[PDB]
């Protein structure tokens, strides 16, 4: 029920999964920057769920995953470039000429800066924890971003842990779990470019993503902006900013919830995001 292909876009090969290959309308979905992130592992829920009505596609974003870059620069500014443009590629290599979107955090954060670079190219826009608005850096996402200043499995499971407000919604073995994706996280293959992408630190890499009262103001895409109100990554108030200065911009805020909101309440959030971009929400 899901297809993967690797598909060029610019000068390296983006690793895509694909559902709902048959329907009308797409959606685009974005992953967050935990180390091994990876498409699959935000989306693997919310992908079949939105496939029975909507073209859903979600890549591994450059950098990440499948995704490598071919010459990884430096410097968060110069990779929220390469995510952008990537995305552009992307559509126009699958005929794509609009699309809804959704974006988790770094992916959220690449979701606002599309809607300003490429307006016309979007439909509806889905926010969940997203990176755009100042912040001061978080003990969460700072153990994120320099996981490889001191990694280990140890450290990783810990961020698997915090990513979540309540962890047993995991499984019943987060040690197991966090074996098994540790292994994924210390290939050069995914360390290299992770470790470029916010080189700078994380103060410069937050700053990096923070669009201009201008900028936001003229977003004119009908949005959802969700956000769980313990995140441990991404402040509450990011999300408070956000709607305060994009015009279009609709608010969710679940309660006893980590950042991976689509993974603490499934069920919940794959509802209220297919029922924002079936309309039930309009004005
Ligand atoms: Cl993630
Ligand atoms: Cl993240
Ligand atoms: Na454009």
């Amino acid at each position: 029920g899901m297809q993967t292909s690797n598909i060029q876009t610019g000068s390296f090969n983006t690793f895509l999964n694909e559902a709902g290959t048959d329907k009308d309308t797409s959606i685009l979905l974005l992953h967050g920057s935990g180390p091994g992130a990876n498409a699959m592992s935000n989306w693997q829920y919310a992908l079949p769920f939105l496939a029975e009505n909507y073209h859903c596609l979600a890549p591994d974003i450059a950098g990440f995953g499948l995704s490598q870059h071919n010459c990884p620069p430096n410097g968060t500014s110069h990779w929220i470039d390469i995510w952008v443009q990537q995305q552009i590629d992307l559509l126009d290599a699958k005929g794509i000429e609009q699309t809804h979107i959704v974006g988790n955090s770094m992916g959220g954060g690449v979701t606002l800066h599309l809607l300003n670079r490429h307006p016309e190219r979007f439909k509806k826009a889905v926010l969940m924890g997203p990176v755009g608005a100042p912040f001061a850096p978080t003990e969460g996402l700072t153990k994120g971003w320099e996981f490889y200043k001191d990694p280990s499995k140890e450290a990783l499971e810990y961020l698997i842990t915090k990513f979540l407000f309540d962890p047993s919604l995991l499984g019943n073995d987060i040690a197991s779990i966090a074996a098994q994706r540790f292994d994924n996280v210390m290939k050069d293959e995914v360390r290299l470019q992770f470790e470029a992408m916010f080189s700078g630190g994380t103060k410069k890499g937050i700053d990096a993503f923070v669009l201009s009262d201008d900028e936001l103001n003229n977003i004119s895409h009908q949005m959802l902006v969700t956000h769980a109100r313990e995140d441990f990554f991404i402040p509450l108030n990011n999300a408070y900013y956000l709607i305060d200065r994009i015009p279009n911009a609709q608010l969710h805020v679940f309660d006893h919830c980590g950042h991976w909101v689509q993974i603490e309440k499934k069920k919940a959030f794959n509802n209220l995001t297919k029922l924002f971009f079936d309309g039930m929400f309009d004005d």
